DNA sequence: CCTTCTGGGGAATTTTAAACCGGCGATTTTGGGGAAAAAATAATCGGCCTTGACAGCTGCACAGTAAGAGAATTATGCAGTGCTGCCATAACCATGAGTGATAACACTGCGGCCAACT
Protein backbone atom coordinates (compact mmCIF):
# COMPACT_ATOMS: atom_id res chain seq x y z
CA UNK A 1 0.00 0.00 0.00
CA UNK A 2 0.95 3.42 0.21
CA UNK A 3 1.19 4.39 4.00
CA UNK A 4 4.09 1.07 4.55
CA UNK A 5 5.98 2.52 1.93
CA UNK A 6 5.80 6.21 2.99
CA UNK A 7 6.93 4.93 6.16
CA UNK A 8 9.55 2.56 4.44
CA UNK A 9 11.28 5.56 3.16
CA UNK A 10 10.80 8.13 5.95
CA UNK A 11 12.74 5.67 7.86
CA UNK A 12 15.44 5.03 5.04
CA UNK A 13 16.20 8.38 4.60
CA UNK A 14 16.55 8.49 9.14
CA UNK A 15 12.93 10.13 9.26
CA UNK A 16 10.22 8.74 11.55
CA UNK A 17 9.48 12.32 12.30
CA UNK A 18 8.04 12.27 8.61
CA UNK A 19 6.34 9.61 9.22
CA UNK A 20 4.96 11.14 12.38
CA UNK A 21 4.42 14.42 11.00
CA UNK A 22 2.92 13.24 7.83
CA UNK A 23 -0.12 11.98 9.68
CA UNK A 24 -0.98 15.09 11.17
CA UNK A 25 -0.26 17.54 8.18
CA UNK A 26 -2.29 15.54 6.06
CA UNK A 27 -4.74 14.89 8.30
CA UNK A 28 -4.88 18.52 9.21
CA UNK A 29 -4.78 19.28 5.36
CA UNK A 30 -7.61 17.24 4.68
CA UNK A 31 -9.58 18.47 7.42
CA UNK A 32 -8.95 22.35 5.37
CA UNK A 33 -7.55 23.78 2.18
CA UNK A 34 -3.54 23.70 2.23
CA UNK A 35 -1.99 24.39 -1.29
CA UNK A 36 0.60 21.39 -1.56
CA UNK A 37 3.16 24.10 -1.08
CA UNK A 38 2.54 24.91 2.57
CA UNK A 39 1.47 21.19 2.94
CA UNK A 40 5.06 20.72 2.26
CA UNK A 41 6.14 23.52 4.49
CA UNK A 42 4.74 22.95 7.46
CA UNK A 43 6.28 19.11 6.74
CA UNK A 44 9.64 20.30 6.61
CA UNK A 45 8.86 22.68 9.32
CA UNK A 46 7.85 19.47 11.79
CA UNK A 47 11.32 17.45 10.94
CA UNK A 48 13.57 20.52 11.21
CA UNK A 49 11.98 21.24 14.82
CA UNK A 50 12.04 17.98 15.80
CA UNK A 51 15.79 17.31 14.06
CA UNK A 52 17.23 20.25 16.48
CA UNK A 53 15.33 19.20 19.18
CA UNK A 54 17.63 15.89 18.80
CA UNK A 55 20.36 18.09 17.64
CA UNK A 56 20.26 20.03 20.81
CA UNK A 57 20.28 16.86 23.03
CA UNK A 58 22.96 15.25 21.08
CA UNK A 59 25.37 18.65 21.62
CA UNK A 60 24.28 18.26 25.32
CA UNK A 61 25.09 14.46 25.66
CA UNK A 62 28.28 15.32 24.26
C1' DC B 1 3.44 -70.41 -174.91
C1' DC B 2 2.94 -66.18 -172.00
C1' DT B 3 1.39 -63.89 -167.84
C1' DT B 4 0.74 -63.50 -162.91
C1' DC B 5 1.26 -65.01 -158.23
C1' DT B 6 4.23 -66.01 -154.40
C1' DG B 7 8.35 -66.69 -151.48
C1' DG B 8 13.08 -65.74 -149.68
C1' DG B 9 16.67 -62.47 -148.23
C1' DG B 10 19.03 -58.16 -147.05
C1' DA B 11 18.39 -53.53 -145.28
C1' DA B 12 15.86 -50.01 -142.81
C1' DT B 13 12.92 -48.72 -139.20
C1' DT B 14 9.98 -48.93 -134.52
C1' DT B 15 8.51 -50.26 -130.23
C1' DT B 16 8.75 -52.15 -125.62
C1' DA B 17 11.05 -54.21 -122.07
C1' DA B 18 14.75 -54.24 -118.98
C1' DA B 19 18.40 -52.17 -116.10
C1' DC B 20 20.92 -48.21 -114.13
C1' DC B 21 21.31 -44.00 -112.13
C1' DG B 22 19.57 -39.91 -110.22
C1' DG B 23 16.24 -37.20 -107.80
C1' DC B 24 12.74 -36.55 -104.40
C1' DG B 25 9.95 -37.65 -100.16
C1' DA B 26 9.76 -40.22 -95.85
C1' DT B 27 11.27 -42.44 -91.90
C1' DT B 28 14.95 -43.31 -88.71
C1' DT B 29 18.49 -42.25 -85.75
C1' DT B 30 21.40 -39.54 -82.86
C1' DG B 31 21.90 -36.05 -79.40
C1' DG B 32 20.29 -33.44 -75.48
C1' DG B 33 16.98 -32.40 -71.79
C1' DG B 34 13.34 -33.69 -68.36
C1' DA B 35 10.49 -36.94 -65.88
C1' DA B 36 9.16 -41.32 -64.22
C1' DA B 37 9.74 -45.91 -63.05
C1' DA B 38 12.29 -49.99 -62.08
C1' DA B 39 15.85 -52.32 -60.02
C1' DA B 40 19.75 -52.84 -57.34
C1' DT B 41 22.05 -52.41 -53.14
C1' DA B 42 22.44 -51.75 -48.46
C1' DA B 43 20.58 -51.53 -43.97
C1' DT B 44 17.37 -52.76 -40.58
C1' DC B 45 13.66 -55.72 -38.59
C1' DG B 46 11.38 -59.86 -36.77
C1' DG B 47 11.54 -64.54 -35.91
C1' DC B 48 12.68 -69.39 -36.37
C1' DC B 49 16.12 -73.13 -35.53
C1' DT B 50 19.60 -75.16 -33.20
C1' DT B 51 23.02 -76.14 -29.55
C1' DG B 52 26.28 -75.08 -25.76
C1' DA B 53 26.57 -74.93 -20.82
C1' DC B 54 25.20 -75.17 -16.25
C1' DA B 55 26.30 -78.67 -13.54
C1' DG B 56 32.83 -77.57 -6.89
C1' DC B 57 37.56 -75.61 -8.98
C1' DT B 58 42.40 -75.49 -10.97
C1' DG B 59 46.89 -76.03 -9.24
C1' DC B 60 50.48 -78.48 -9.67
C1' DA B 61 54.69 -81.60 -12.11
C1' DC B 62 58.35 -81.87 -15.39
C1' DA B 63 61.38 -80.14 -18.96
C1' DG B 64 65.00 -76.60 -20.24
C1' DT B 65 66.90 -72.09 -20.29
C1' DA B 66 67.37 -67.58 -18.75
C1' DA B 67 66.91 -63.97 -15.36
C1' DG B 68 67.31 -62.09 -11.06
C1' DA B 69 68.00 -61.49 -6.09
C1' DG B 70 71.23 -61.46 -2.31
C1' DA B 71 75.94 -61.54 -0.51
C1' DA B 72 80.91 -61.41 -0.87
C1' DT B 73 84.89 -59.38 -3.28
C1' DT B 74 87.37 -56.10 -6.02
C1' DA B 75 88.32 -51.58 -8.55
C1' DT B 76 88.07 -47.12 -8.70
C1' DG B 77 86.90 -42.40 -7.78
C1' DC B 78 86.44 -39.03 -4.30
C1' DA B 79 88.44 -36.89 -0.54
C1' DG B 80 91.86 -35.42 2.61
C1' DT B 81 96.46 -33.23 3.83
C1' DG B 82 100.91 -30.83 3.15
C1' DC B 83 104.02 -27.41 0.54
C1' DT B 84 105.02 -24.07 -2.98
C1' DG B 85 104.01 -20.66 -6.68
C1' DC B 86 101.13 -17.57 -9.43
C1' DC B 87 97.16 -14.79 -10.49
C1' DA B 88 93.40 -12.10 -9.04
C1' DT B 89 91.43 -8.56 -6.47
C1' DA B 90 91.34 -4.84 -3.78
C1' DA B 91 92.54 -0.43 -2.25
C1' DC B 92 93.07 4.66 -3.38
C1' DC B 93 92.29 8.91 -6.29
C1' DA B 94 90.12 11.43 -10.08
C1' DT B 95 86.16 12.53 -13.22
C1' DG B 96 81.79 11.79 -15.35
C1' DA B 97 76.89 10.33 -15.26
C1' DG B 98 72.78 8.51 -13.28
C1' DT B 99 69.27 8.41 -9.63
C1' DG B 100 67.54 9.59 -5.29
C1' DA B 101 66.00 13.59 -3.36
C1' DT B 102 63.52 18.25 -2.68
C1' DA B 103 59.91 21.94 -3.63
C1' DA B 104 54.96 22.61 -4.93
C1' DC B 105 50.34 21.59 -6.22
C1' DA B 106 46.43 17.91 -6.65
C1' DC B 107 44.27 13.98 -5.78
C1' DT B 108 43.39 10.07 -2.84
C1' DG B 109 43.91 6.95 1.33
C1' DC B 110 43.47 6.24 6.32
C1' DG B 111 42.23 7.43 10.98
C1' DG B 112 39.26 10.19 14.20
C1' DC B 113 34.65 11.64 15.14
C1' DC B 114 29.56 11.95 14.85
C1' DA B 115 25.07 9.86 14.19
C1' DA B 116 21.53 6.28 13.24
C1' DC B 117 19.50 1.67 14.11
C1' DT B 118 18.87 -2.51 16.94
Amino acid sequence: NMKERIHEYCHRLHLPVMAERWSAMAEYASTHNISYSEFLFRLLEAEIVEKQARSIQTLIKL
